[PDB]
């Protein structure tokens, strides 16, 4: 049988060019061919595109960013970012995980070796910029995040969130769920901690969102699975939350133990029991302390990065996916971007899924998607 | 006689809001108006402009970006980014200075108080990326860096480059100089060390930029001031040059003893005998240590931030410059950005400057630019 | 049968002290004898050795610094740095690898206990310095590169050589080649990067060196074993270059699903089949960034410490080794040395894998090594 390594080199040769020249023959144009001792001439005088990675503006892996956000439509992927750090009850920060993310994200290329995916060869990816998010007041915030998320989600682009801490679990889910009618969502919500109680200091903050989101007739709890609780930091208001509403929760233990097959086995079964679509919620938090220190609720005793790649891999395969946020990169609290890129490495991993199992490029707008909005899901 | 804040007040309410208020307009139109919930209705639901600070896509000042560098004459002033550290005999990391001076420079205004200017009401300002460089040739990159600038200097718009150690100062003087014909460039040099010795390390190098600038034709070694030069990193390689080339320097203790008023005189007077204009290069590390960790050659006893800004208003205001670069800002080595921010200030006063001394807007290019290319200048 | 702690315990017992002692008896003689109020009379008034780690000059391992390079032949071991990152294609700083190793090296005593091995006891060891690099021009940093790893190989001492980027993979293999006549050797690369390309920047930059190295005839691509490849960096360009030479991949998932003991099996096979010995090329960003995060290609998902230890293990006792690199370690990005400290742990490692299979001390020249420079390998 054939080994990972000699597949992608079998896969790297079915992967067109047409992507990479299109980049090239762009650059040359808008940025000048190179002084005249440059022996590739594919090198412009002013880098535009992918490389060299260490320079050019910081968008997400550089893709083009699109201004206009009324044309989000016309992509297959729209990396938004929500930096909105109102919801932190401990260390604020993560207002700059999507700068965080954006400027490690310039090591990538397009291309991931194991899964013989190009992204700039499959799909079409632009960078939308921010929500406007509203420091000072958190519900002013949420509404804000909840009109943009609404916006690219009934376009048909696929959403991808940079966080911003999970409170903003509430609003996008408010927002994907205003264009639902009445399909539901099972969430999948990678963490150490289950994010479900009422308020928290008197708000609803990122200890909160999977209370207000599955109060939505769109989002059941009995479809919200809950991958790595454990540890000190796991409320106990929100438990008995889990508890009365049936909630789906594997320890970290639990997953060791049972295999992480069959831990995405039961991800994937409960998430998908009666809905049409699953979101993926992923506290970074959820990974080992050890290779996240940049976020606001680290805790020893997580998933090892290869551990959460695999689940992850099992459950973007195969389920039907709707949209994405990677929560909690607190940029200030990071050494040398470690917690983006191992936030870089979900996003882009899960592309890459979306790719391999056919979920994108998308033929046509998903049966899900309603085009007019219900103002009063919440 | 009135204060300094009481002319800032006076000046304030000559500065028009058309550019923020076509702002405003572009970020609804393009960022969609905000959620219900909020008041203020110049909001959009997606960041499109200046605010949040912390927010949004890390242009410089988040100026426009200027994708087709072809049209980049359009503008009044082009920020570029050289980031290039090929040329760095102790600490590399300067080739993301740019990213650094771009990252900070989202904390800024348009507007500023003393000088009463608000750069986006009267001028157009664009960030057109950055120079493709070849870290591992640093001659190549020359090449590079001076087709980059030649394109922009010789279009009409006033280059201020990012750098990006301090070698880069020949290739940029030599692409301002391909377009200067018979016209002469003087130099008005801030740094401890006078970069002037022929090579270092085999190749020319950030000690070398001044010794290959100087000659060409255009820019003459006697019109070479150097402002701050003192230390024990000062090579009496170079050392030798400016005694056999007739350059003009200054100490500190020279500058501090003689008057801040006497040293600009001194600089104006030297800088522009015999010159059509004046080039700035402004090495980071002339402050003292203390002020600028992130760099690759600090020293002690520099010039302290408010005497080095101080002689930038004398010296802008006073000579016709045609360009400027910030160099030696190294992200790695610093703290909170602290030197990052200290380059952008420098960079921002500067075009406060032209403005004030109405070098900018040009109603008309200089008679110093050429349309036609010198390849043989060096 | 016996634990490893019970058999460290009784292989202790077999080494020797005259090395330590040597090294007391010139502590007193160099460093005076102590003060009259310390009790332990084997120490010294000036640190003169190992003791303490935290004082002395910083060599490896606080190894003796040999100044005459012309001597090296006459030590077991000689470390050499090649403080070179002008093949750095993202961050630099890997110029400050051989410093960030050594002083880390510090914290070490020759002595290690699971494998009773006692490097100040059954080797001689020596810090040669550092290659004089070029950072402004990458083949003339070659050209030192491989001009002193030829001086070293060539004498009979075993080159351990501190990175500095993997563009120093060319020309450090390519000093051993010049002096292999018509012998091979095989490459045992540990990294997430396949550094096959043939150019990139427009130079040889660290994806580069194995294109260029198995150019030689010494050096075979059927011979070239690539540990751990994967990620979102691979370039396609190298992957191309692998799958037309016919490198030996395994990525982390087939060396965790095939076991570490068959994945060495696989690289054992793989690069001694018709070669004369084997070079060792660690990227120390094959580890995963979590334990890594000073260098300038992190990544998420690579091998944990102690799976790569083991792999060295079990290739450096079961192959003849003619030399080893160690790259990419970048201190500015580092915290708290921790990835200097996991290089170090690789390169003591591998010394006693050499003295427990016999490899060292040599009581001969190896075969393989001819004493005329062949200057046209390349
Ligand atoms: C949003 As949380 C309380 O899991 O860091
Ligand atoms: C460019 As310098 C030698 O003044 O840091
Ligand atoms: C030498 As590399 C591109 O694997 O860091
Ligand atoms: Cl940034
Ligand atoms: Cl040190
Ligand atoms: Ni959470
Ligand atoms: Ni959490
Ligand atoms: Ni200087
Ligand atoms: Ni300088
Ligand atoms: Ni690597
Ligand atoms: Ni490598």
């Amino acid at each position: 049988p054939p080994s990972e390594a000699e597949e992608a080199l079998i896969k790297e040769t079915r992967l067109p060019l047409t992507g990479w020249q299109q980049e090239v023959d762009q650059g040359l144009t808008y940025g000048l061919e190179a002084a005249a001792s440059i022996k590739d001439r594919s090198i412009p005088t002013f880098s535009r595109g992918e490389l060299p990675h260490y320079a050019g503006i910081n968008t997400f892996m550089k893709a083009p960013y699109l201004e206009d956000v009324r044309e989000v439509g016309k992509y297959d992927v729209a990396i938004v970012g929500v930096p909105h750090d109102s919801g932190t009850t401990y260390r604020p920060g993560t207002r700059f995980g999507p700068q965080g993310i954006r400027r490690i994200s310039a090591l990538y290329t397009p291309y991931n070796f194991e899964m013989g995916v190009d992204l700039r060869e499959q799909i079409s990816l632009c960078d939308v910029g921010d929500i406007f998010t509203i420091p000072a007041n958190n519900e002013k915030s949420f509404d804000q995040i909840s009109k943009g998320i609404a916006h690219i989600f009934s376009s048909g682009a696929f959403p991808i969130i940079l966080g911003g801490d999970h409170s903003i679990g509430f609003p996008t889910v408010r927002g994907i769920c205003r264009h639902l009618g009445d399909k539901k969502v099972g969430i999948i919500h990678f963490d150490r901690h289950v994010d479900t109680q009422e308020t928290d200091l008197d708000e609803r903050m990122h200890t909160c969102p999977w209370f207000h989101a599955t109060n939505m007739a769109n989002a059941p709890a009995k479809n919200l699975v809950q991958l790595g609780i454990g540890g000190w930091q796991v409320p106990r208001q929100g438990v008995k939350v889990c508890r009365e509403r049936a909630t789906n929760i594997l320890t970290v233990t639990d997953i060791t133990e049972m295999s992480l097959d069959a831990a995405a086995d039961f991800a994937i079964a409960r998430a998908t029991d009666g809905t049409d679509c699953v979101w993926i919620s992923f506290d970074i938090d959820c990974i080992d302390a050890g290779f996240v220190p940049g976020t606001g609720w680290p805790e020893p005793g997580g998933l090892l990065p290869r551990e959460a790649l695999y689940l992850l891999k099992r459950i973007i395969r195969e389920t039907n996916v709707c949209g994405m946020e990677v929560v909690e990169v607190s940029p200030p609290y990071d050494i040398s971007d470690m917690t983006s890129l191992m936030a870089t490495r979900v996003i882009c991993d899960t592309m890459a899924h979306l790719v391999v199992s056919g979920q994108l490029p998308r033929t046509e707008k998903p049966a899900y998607i309603h085009a007019e909005a219900n103002m009063a899901v919440d």
